[PDB]
DNA sequence: GTCGG
DNA sequence: GCTGATGCGC
DNA sequence: CCGACCGCGCATCAGC
């Protein structure tokens, strides 16, 4: 926080990009600045001094000297006037809503949340969803409920079968005081990138989840991710808790160091570790980690068996989750 | 928008 | 149906 | 300059 004024435009700048000028290279370059910047450990007095970091260049130089004077960015006011563009920023905060569908429901009318409520006939099942909770969903979940909430999965995930294996990943496994949503992985044995030796291995897991009354409404699934929405349970006569969004990926047993390093994030980490993976001449995705030949083909997979080793492949000594928040 | 080649 | 492209979100 | 910018699961759509 000791340069939220200027990572907050940055991240503004960013979401700006990427739901309104649909521009994601842009949405990621703010990004990036916005991070290298909110890790850099001095208040930062000038643009000049900000663009001695990687990731700020000319342009960023610029709108830092502007905010440090004013306390505030023109190109920012004026996108928060124009209402095509702060209608569609509203619109994208529903999930299932991304930049087209935004720009679509405007171009018919439907701007704000009252136009939304009357048009659930014009929504997929995941918009349905986002748009039900969609106040629950801007809503963080304090770590003592993370700690709640994974208690109920790995229970209720022993009972299904004894040799399932459930991570919390996300922001919680990085030590989060406080985290957006909930990011479990999965592996059982019968699960490899040999095998598939059991079917219905993730399904079981949410069929049971609903049992309990744990998951209360499914976004997508497939067989190996599900996507949807948790609420703790509540004794006699409390409010309920907020619903949470949850995910749930089934990763082969084999290839779990990969997984927990993926879902572990943060998704900048992912982002600038697989680009120095390649800069190093390897690929890392959350199954495998790759070399590429001289035509860029990958190779076959590295053999792994720990997080730390992934690390080493690619010359970056270790970083405990606590240190991966970028 | 920023970077490295 | 299947395959491939896109949208969306991780 | 200027070309590349992580990698992929699921839903959904178009074409065959
Ligand atoms: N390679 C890659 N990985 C990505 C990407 N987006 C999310 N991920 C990853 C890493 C996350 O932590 C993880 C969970 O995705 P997430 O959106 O729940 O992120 P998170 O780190 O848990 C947030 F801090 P929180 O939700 O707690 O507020 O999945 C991506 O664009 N590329
Ligand atoms: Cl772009
Ligand atoms: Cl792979
Ligand atoms: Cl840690
Ligand atoms: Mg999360
Ligand atoms: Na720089
Ligand atoms: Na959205
Ligand atoms: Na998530």
């Amino acid at each position: 926080t000791l340069n939220g004024g200027i990572t907050d435009m940055l991240t503004e700048l960013a979401n700006f990009e990427k739901n309104v000028s649909q521009a994601i290279h842009k949405y990621n370059a703010y990004r990036k600045a916005a991070s290298v910047i909110a890790k850099y450990p001095h208040k930062i007095k000038s643009g000049a001094e900000a663009k001695k970091l990687p990731g700020v260049g000319t342009k960023i130089a610029e709108k830092i000297d502007e905010f440090l004077a004013t306390g505030k960015l023109r190109k920012l006011e004026k996108i928060r006037q124009d209402d095509t563009s702060s209608s569609i920023n509203f619109l994208t905060r529903v999930s299932g809503i991304g930049p087209s569908a935004a720009r679509k429901f405007v171009d018919e009318g439907i701007k704000t949340l009252e136009d939304l409520r009357k048009n659930e006939d014009k929504l997929n099942h995941h918009q349905r969803i986002g748009l039900k909770y969609f106040g629950d969903f801007e809503k963080r979940i304090p770590r003592e409920e993370m700690l709640q909430m994974q208690d109920i999965v790995l229970n209720e995930v022993k009972k299904v079968d004894s040799e399932y294996i459930a991570t919390v990943c996300g922001s919680f496994r990085r030590g989060a005081e406080s985290s957006g949503d909930m990011d479990v992985l999965l592996t059982h044995p019968s699960f490899t990138s040999e095998s598939t030796k059991q079917p219905k291995l993730l399904h079981q897991v949410v069929e049971q989840l609903q049992k309990v009354h744990f998951i209360t409404d499914t976004l997508s699934k497939g067989e190996t991710k599900f996507m949807g929405v948790c609420q703790l349970p509540s004794k006699n006569d409390e409010k309920e808790y907020p619903h949470r969004r949850i995910d749930i990926r089934l990763i082969p047993k084999d290839q779990y160091y990969c997984g927990v390093l993926y879902f572990t994030g943060s998704d900048i980490f992912n982002k600038n570790m697989r680009a120095h993976a390649l800069e190093m001449g390897f690929t890392i995705n959350e199954y495998t980690i790759r070399p590429l030949g001289v035509t860029g083909v990958a190779g076959e997979p590295l053999p792994v068996d720990s997080e730390k080793d992934i690390f080493d492949y690619i010359q970056w000594k270790y970083r405990e989750p606590k240190d991966r928040s970028e």
